[PDB]
């Protein structure tokens, strides 16, 4: 198994003890994803995608965060939607920080944070950088970590016309992540009860408390009615090709 | 499904606009365990507990926290290993602070924080009571919450005496009673042959900080788990899932 | 008198809240390197030079400006490794934001805009924010209203980028110490610019990801991300009318009389 | 003079950890509800008490107690529902025990044995020791030890529990105003101890799990969680003397002359 | 019976809270350095001693008191870098005060005295209240009534000052372990005054300004402020009673029955 | 040419520290009420005018201002419950203090003057500098130094005292929005005063102690506690003056090459 936590202390210390063992964290969010998918989207994707680029590329994967940020309207509908649990940055922030202060204290150091859920971004840096700060003052300067959002790496105009032949800030439950789903995980998404509305537009600033008006009924900013399991294999295979050749770029042996 | 992860926010939604939804949150850790099994083992244990007791009463299982408070000697081992990863108490606590402050936010009123990690339980209450002291400012005062630990539901003597035939003697971490349960549900995650048959742990009345590792026994068991088995996994398995279940039941009348 | 709060006496603003419709916006920026050309004040001179024209534009207020930020990025600012930039940590300028509303609240206000002007502070004013209207909620305050955004989010007129890029737009990804900022800077503080300064350096590039501890040898020497070599007041005098323009168009639809 | 902290001027109490060997006791308590019978500072009292005699046999000083502690969970302490029983947060808690500790290390002390007289400190006793030996070591000190411990824990001979319970041991999960500590008092401070207010009841019970917020209903009315009506002077001598000899032999195998 | 709370039962406790009327007292001192001739428990133990002849008198309640305060500063206390000094961040004094209002409102208490024995500690004390009524508002409590003070503004009468000062009067800036402190001790606790030991100093100066990391060399080499030579159980039981009945008609004047 | 650190770039910037011995001010005030006669960032102004003066004489270079302080106080500012006034919370204050001396010890600096404008502030300006040290010293730095000061403090000769104060002194205690506030406004910013608003009220009396949630009738109801009706030009430039060059003198004495 590449997963952490099914490995006995004495397997992953034998990992670490070669000294150039890299370690992945999926970072996430329980957040409604429309009518037609799971509220665990935003985890089961990094960590299917760190499954893959660990067994590719030799790493092994830490325990995925299961609650992220609050959810903001313009990327994920909002955070008064039900069934959304979120934590507050702070505790966020702590959680990477305390993982990364227990890694170094293991002796590694290599990471690569992979995160699921747009919001989750800045508390995740300031968590690595809080980190940083105290393996500083614990006389530790090589650790090095790699953060990324798997959803960054597909940029590649020639892929995007494929899966999008009609022709990135309205993809919260769209066609990337629903074909996704359907390519890993069929049995929790279910597109026949997809709600195929217009995209969603919004004015250049935000506005608090969030105006529910403001977020499409389902919870979606665009529908995912062209979704399709062919164009998740796509995505999948975009994403762990890009991620694994990063990791060997930034972590070689 | 049982799991929220699973559901649609709409299912989600019309389970909770029932009035009397009981949520379950299991809450563990990754922590070494033993040359025979793997570190989340308190993460899987209470998960699996919750999995099946949500099937019989109705209930909905929350995504578990993965990550726990530090080790403890007497306890878990140390948390000088490697492998075992904690988090500071104040992190653990606003974690579960946050996701009763969001529960309640959608109207759940009820829930069952099933901690698999000993060492887990004050900073859980500490959560607990700055939630309740929050939502007492928002003006809510009827939200229940109900706290366990499920090898807390193990005291009839008659199984007692099945899984401890030569004698009973919190020497369990990485014992009898936790392997014996993932031969049951996990048997993948455990290599009886690798378990060290070492005599169960004592230690002085105190404990000593920074941690001293010769207080522990080199395997990080506190105890042996060389009879462990499947069958008596089962029963464990089934004893505290009837337990639990009936003391879900009573707390949270339909 | 001034539509600077700080600027009146407690009983000229206690008048003006009186109102009940009175609009406060606050400035956030940062302390941060901003080439061999432009001074460190940037993040903060900028979004107040716009809140200030906005507020005198729309019969609003402004409140004293945060000049310290969260810490500076690699992709968006060259990295918090640079010396001049004086960075505050996330929990930090939450928490100013959150008390600073919290205040407002308490005087009577219940309408704030805040304008951003150092990318990097986004989501540490969002949290700020959300705290502070949790606690409002808590104190039985519900009609507070809150509009945050980043002055430079309103120039978009594809016809205003062709003047700007004439040669080619290459995203806002990229524009920190670049034409943009410097044009403004140009058209407002030209005596805190010199363009003879500036290292004409093609467009710094980045992977999709990032990587700690900072590496100074992924940003362009100078601390830009690219050249402000054909900034000029012209440009910022395009980009000053469109962004004032813009947001008080957007607060006259948010804030109605 | 005396082996308490509290009561020495700053130089004898330098001249005593100038000595390279000393041992500071620190006793944390709480002001909790006791039942009918006994005041509302016993865990701090009890703890405090024990030191110094250990103190006095070992060479050590004891530092202020404690006053207060963690919220009183129903199961050990009858819960934080009761008048009186004035509680502090988790990490307000954890952070007096961090500030002393980081003090000592500053004085230059080395050894320090932490008493709990009140069992729900644990845990935010054990964060704040963690959070501080962190700092030490980023401060490049390794060398402070710490010892944590209850009195309660020292009283396991079976030829003592049998004087002390001659009609059965249900264990120390029920001691909260029962027996054990009411005899200590009676031998310690007899003046704030009236038995005859102490209201009989069976050992308190409840089901494998706990309920918030707290149900009163759930805990003995007395506030109790067992009957102190056979505690007596003479217990609380036996309790002491045996604790004591304990508690000092243990220091003495951790902090070595 | 006492006017300690931690000396009553938690019936008792209530009986007197149910009265409706009840004021309770809180003492804020420090462990601190005063001088080669007193204990460094001497700002808790003053206000403590205060608060029960008070409250003996009005018919109050006395907490335990804080025994740790904010760390000593050179101008008022000596300096934070002597030994025996153990001090508290201001986040963990300013946490205690507030966890201990929260609880008192849990119990019904609305009324507050807090009186603090070292000056450091105002600050924290401070926004501690402020902290805990903002969230007794939250609660949708409003009618909780703190009274700060200190003993030591109490002793204004010109006639009062010739007799504690008849060779003049510098004011309360460098009276740390000097006259005042010392004359209270020997009138409350001679037991735990030596002032045989005083060194006879003049009075200290320091620039208009202060310097960090703490200056050893500018602090009075015994870590008194001025000189208790002068000091007598005379002045002191002077000091009690003009103290004792200022403050207990100030409290009259607050809270009236 | 400029001594703001704001309008320098990072390269001239990194060059005065890296040349070693720089000494960086940084002016601390807040958004508070100074009666009907003057505008409310007062605390912010002065101090910061003050340093742009001392730092073009002793070839220092200043930091920008923070411009929100702590909670006003009744007896100090006048109190919280005003408009206007927008004030932090301690430990936003104290962590805004902390970030900044962090950041200028990773430039490289290790010389630090906080110039405080708003008396409330101090023991959290303290706070911030102790715990910002504490963390220096974990990286390794224990060279910092940082002075801390007050305009008020440099106005000592009785001279001087006579020519402000011809009808007598009483004290700095009751001068918020009084004489000396004002003539520096006179003499600096004329145009953010008007004399004519003035009321003319005698100097503020409190009670020995403090009241909380504060009381609005124990503060006169302009919000100063003294009258600057004799407040002038000529007595502001005679302050100015007498602060810039005593603050500079005790710059070079702290502070040599
Ligand atoms: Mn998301
Ligand atoms: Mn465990
Ligand atoms: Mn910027
Ligand atoms: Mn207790
Ligand atoms: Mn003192
Ligand atoms: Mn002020
Ligand atoms: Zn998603
Ligand atoms: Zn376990
Ligand atoms: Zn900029
Ligand atoms: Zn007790
Ligand atoms: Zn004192
Ligand atoms: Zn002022």
């Amino acid at each position: 198994s590449v997963f952490v936590g099914e490995l006995t202390w004495k397997e992953y210390e034998a990992r670490v003890a070669a000294g150039d063992c890299v370690l992945m964290l999926p970072v996430g969010a329980l957040e409604q994803h429309g009518h037609h998918m799971c509220m665990n989207v935003d985890v089961l994707l990094p960590t299917a995608v760190c499954k893959r680029v660990a067994e590719r590329i030799g790493a092994l994967v830490m325990p995925g965060l299961q609650y992220g940020y609050k959810s903001q309207q313009k990327s994920g509908g909002g955070n008064h939607f039900p069934g959304t649990t979120s934590l507050d940055g702070a505790t966020l922030t702590g959680t990477v920080q305390d993982i990364i202060r227990e890694l170094a204290r293991h002796g590694a150091r290599r990471l690569v944070l992979m995160n699921g859920h747009y919001e989750n971004s800045m508390f995740i840096v300031e968590g690595i950088d809080l980190a940083l700060r105290e393996l500083r003052y614990a006389g530790i300067q090589d650790f090095k970590v790699v953060v990324l959002s798997y959803f960054d790496f597909v940029k590649d105009p020639a892929v995007i016309q494929q899966l999008y032949p009609e022709g990135w800030d309205i993809e919260h439950g769209g066609v990337f992540e629903t074909s996704l789903m359907l390519a890993l995980y069929p049995d929790l998404v279910d597109l026949d009860r997809v709600v195929d509305h217009p995209p969603a537009t919004f004015p250049p600033y935000d506005v608090f408390p969030v105006d529910p008006a403001r977020t499409p009924a389902p919870g979606t900013l665009s529908s995912a009615k062209t979704a399709s399991r062919e164009k998740g294999e796509l995505i999948l295979e975009v994403c762990v090709q890009g991620i694994a050749d990063a990791i060997r770029e930034e972590f070689p042996p």
